[PDB]
């Protein structure tokens, strides 16, 4: 019934592939701009704080025990019932349902992606526009469309979609996908098409005129949300790019101050410090490996933590992830002489004993 399959007479770009590509698509729950737990393309789970709640709405919409994650055509079967939701409202609303009407397909999926994007009393401010596609007066409308706040909001979405109005075609999709492949070329592994190998990744970093050990690649692979520093994968790469909204390698170079000054929150720092354990272990190893550890605790601490030089001292004389992800706690709320230290805190004994070590320096 939601099967996919009973899709298959349609074309394979559709509305879903429209929006994985100008909202983008999560395989995994995560929380909204809001507190929100959501999933796919937008779909909101739950409004409890509970990720156990949200956990169950997604299996009972699902079908089977997700854990959290799903694939992409869970994905899409849960967005093709948001769409029929959202057409079934279009198709209540005097001033939308006349040009959804008389739109052929392609542009009403325009036309959702808008609706998806503003709502519809966003959509049905554009009067004239709507009028205009409804008499298939295609480049008036596109014309008028462009003067308008949402392209000034959205440019390249709002551009995509502009196009898809007046050609009746998925081409301004078709391009970006190619140009996206295209740049994907440049850096795969000759030995396996779906992955960046060594040489990919540092010719990338040329690229970008990066050093590969900064810590702007760190947050490139933090933004990319990578799985792992030996592996980049295609799907990485391509989500990664259409996510940051960057179709080459200049645009890409433009948003990494944007992605650093993003750390600046403190709640975006500890994601980005928790992502980086992740990034690093490798695959299986139970914990990170000290020196790996060490190299990327002075990467990212770096200005953050008043004794990284004597943290160095105390490591140089295998990490879990509770012991990584509190080191920060640490350096956030140790004072400069270390008098507000709780040794009845329940620190790791690696800390405790840092403490301990760290007092004939202090004295
Ligand atoms: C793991 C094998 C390896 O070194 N591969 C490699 C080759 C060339 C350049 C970098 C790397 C691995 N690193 C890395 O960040 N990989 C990465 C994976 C996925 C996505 C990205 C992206 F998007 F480009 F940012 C990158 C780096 C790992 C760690 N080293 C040093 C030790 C870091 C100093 C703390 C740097 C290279």
């Amino acid at each position: 019934s939601q099967d996919l399959e009973n899709l298959y007479f349609q074309g394979s770009m559709n509305i879903f592939e429209m929006l994985r590509i100008d909202e983008g698509l999560r395989l995994k729950i995560y929380k909204d701009t809001e507190g929100y737990y959501t999933i796919g393309i937008g779909h909101l789970l739950t409004k409890s704080p509970s990720l156990n709640a949200a956990k169950s709405e997604l299996d009972k919409a699902i079908g089977r025990n997700t854990n959290g994650v799903i694939t992409k055509d869970e994905a899409e079967k849960l967005f093709n019932q948001d769409v029929d939701a959202a057409v079934r409202g279009i198709l209540r609303n005097a001033k939308l349902k006349p040009v959804y009407d008389s739109l052929d397909a392609v542009r009403r999926a325009a036309l959702i992606n808008m609706v998806f994007q503003m709502g519809e009393t966003g959509v049905a401010g554009f009067t004239n526009s709507l009028r205009m596609l409804q008499q298939k007066r295609w480049a008036e409308a596109a014309v008028n469309l462009a003067k308008s706040r949402w392209y000034n909001q959205t440019p390249n979405r709002t551009k995509r979609v502009i196009t898809t109005f007046a050609t009746g075609t998925w081409d301004a999709y078709k391009n970006l996908r190619k140009k996206l492949e295209q740049l994907y070329n440049r850096y795969k592994d000759p030995q396996d098409e779906n992955k960046i190998g060594i040489d990919g990744i540092q010719q990338f970093c040329d690229d970008l005129a990066l050093d590969p050990a900064s810590i702007s690649v760190l947050i490139i692979a933090w933004k990319f949300r990578a799985a792992t520093q030996c592996e980049f994968s295609k799907q990485e790469f391509m989500d990664g790019m259409t996510e940051l909204g960057c179709d080459s390698i200049e645009k890409l170079k433009a948003q990494i101050p944007k992605m650093e000054q993003e750390l600046k929150e403190p709640g975006r720092f500890k994601d980005f410090y928790q992502f980086t354990f992740n990034f690093a272990k490798n695959p299986g190893q139970k914990g990170l490996d000290l020196e790996m550890a060490i190299a990327y605790w002075n990467l990212v601490l770096n200005g953050r933590f008043k004794f990284l030089d004597l943290w160095n001292k105390f490591l140089l004389e295998s990490i879990p992830k509770d012991t990584w992800n509190l080191l920060l706690d640490f350096s956030t709320m140790i004072a400069d002489d270390m008098s507000n230290y709780d040794e009845e805190g329940a620190w790791p004994v690696l800390i405790d004993d840092f403490v301990e070590f760290a007092r004939p320096q202090i004295a």
